[PDB]
C-alpha cells in the first residue's frame, strides 16, 4: 500500500484528549471482557472438535 507522505499529515492541533480517543477506541474493540469470552467460544467452536478428531483416537 502506498501511503499518503508524512510530510502533508496535519497533527499539530491533536492534544492529550484527542489521543483518549485512540484509548476509546482500543477499548471499544476489545470490548474490557472479551478475551476470555473470545477463548470460550473458540473452545466450544473448534477446539473440543479440534481435540476429538486429533486427540481422542
Amino acid at each position: 500500500i502506498t501511503y499518503g507522505p508524512i510530510e502533508t499529515v496535519d497533527n499539530e492541533e491533536l492534544t492529550e484528549a484527542d489521543m483518549l480517543s485512540f484509548i476509546s477506541a482500543a477499548v471499544n474493540s476489545t470490548g474490557l471482557i472479551g478475551y476470555n469470552i473470545k477463548s470460550f467460544d473458540d473452545l466450544m467452536d473448534n477446539g473440543i472438535p479440534q481435540i476429538v478428531k486429533q486427540m481422542f483416537n
